[PDB]
C-alpha cells in the first residue's frame, strides 16, 4: 500500500520545486535528494499509492516550469522496510 | 517559513556574481551554493518574500552578464520537508 | 563464492525500479548504487547464482520501461580481489 | 581584497592563467575550483588594480592553452560572499 | 620490477567483468580501479609482463561484450615515478 | 630556471602513459595528477625548462597512441615558489 515516488531532473532548482511541490499535500512525506553528478538529481517521496501518484504528478508539473525534467515513476513497496532499495 | 531564493548558473564565476549581488541588500541571507555537475552551480538565499524576489531578480540580472543563468526561482513558503534538502 | 548482480542505467530512477525489481524476486541482498558519470548508475546484487541471475533478469526487463538500461551483468563467482572493487 | 576570476574548460588552462595572473599583479592564489563539464575557475585576491590585470594577463595566458568560459572583477566582495570562496 | 596493465571502459558493469577476468590468472594482481567522470572507469593490473599482456587482451575482450572499452595499455617496466599515482 | 609540465588527457590509462613517458625521456620530476571529472585528468612534472620542454613532447606523442591528449604546455616558473601556482 506504501508507494516510493520520484522526480529526477537535470538542474537542482526544478528539483527543489518538485520537492515543495509534492508535499504540498500533506499525503506525502520527504525521503530526500540524491545526486549523480551530470547535472541530475533525483527527489524521493514516500506515501500511500495514491498520494505518491498524485503528487509525483504535481511535483514534474511544477519542476517543468522551472527547469528540465528528466524522469517521473512511482514505485509500489512491502509494508515492512519500504526504504531499503535507497542508496545512501 | 521564510522565503527560498535560488539563481542556478552554468559556471562558478557567474554564480559567485549572483551571489554578491544578491547579499547587496540586508535582509537577505546567503545559504550557500550547490554543485550538481555539468557546471551548474545554484546560489540559495533566504528572508522575506520581497527582499528573495528582488535579490534574486538582481542575482540572475548580474550573472547573466557574466555567464549563462540556467534557474531563476522564488518560493514564497517552502515546506518544512524542503528544509531537510538545503 | 556469492554471484554478483549487475543492472547499468542511464538515470537514478530507472536503476531504483531495477533495485525493486531485484531484491524484490528472489533472494539478493542490495550491496550499493555506484555512480561514474555521464548519467551512469549501476545497482549491484549478491545471492547465489540462480537467485542473482533471476533478480538480474527482473532488473533490467522492469527498468527498460523507466529508463535506458546500459547493461546488464552476472559473475556467478568473483574473486577476492574483485570483492574489493565492490561497495559491499 | 577585490575579487578576480579566470574560468576555463581544463585545468591547464587554468594553471597558465594561474601564472600569468600572479606574474603581473600583486595578487594572492586563493585556489582553484571544479564544476563539472570541465570547467575550472582560477580565484586570486589583491588590490582592485592588481585583480584586474591579473584575470586580464590570466585570461590572455589561458586563451593560448585553452577556452576561457568566464573572466570577472568583484572590486568589494561581502563578507558572506567570503565563506563560499 | 613489476609491469602495469590498464583497461580502461566506458560502464562499471563493462570495468568490473574485465577485473574479474584479469584476475582470473594467479600471476595477474589487481592494483584497484579509477573513476574519472564520463563514465570513464579504468582497472589496473600487476604481474610479469607476459602474464599482463594476455590479462589486459583478456580484460578488454570481455568487457566489450558488456560495454565499451576506452583504453588497453600495457607498459613493461613502468619508471617508479609513476608508482606515486597509482591506487 | 625550473619549469612546470603538462599533458591533460581524455582518460586516465593515456594520463598515465604520457607520466610515464615524460619522467622516462627527460630529468624531469613526476608532481602529481589532477582529475577535474569529465574524463579529464592533468599530469604534471618539474624539472629544468629543456628537461621539462623535452618530457612533454615525449609524454604528449606517447599518450596520443593510447588515447586522446587535450593540452600539452610548459610553464616556466620563478625560482623560488615554483609550485604554489599548482592546486590540491
Amino acid at each position: 500500500q506504501e508507494a516510493l515516488g520520484m522526480v529526477e531532473t537535470k538542474g537542482l532548482t526544478a528539483a527543489i520545486e518538485a520537492a515543495d511541490a509534492m508535499v504540498d499535500s500533506a499525503n506525502v512525506m520527504l525521503v530526500g535528494y540524491e545526486k549523480i553528478g551530470s547535472g541530475l538529481v533525483t527527489v524521493i517521496v514516500r506515501g500511500d499509492v495514491g498520494a505518491v501518484k498524485a503528487a509525483t504528478d504535481a511535483g514534474a508539473a511544477a519542476a517543468r516550469n522551472v527547469g528540465e525534467v528528466k524522469a517521473v515513476h512511482v514505485i509500489p513497496r512491502p509494508h515492512t522496510d519500504v526504504e531499503k532499495i535507497l542508496p545512501k
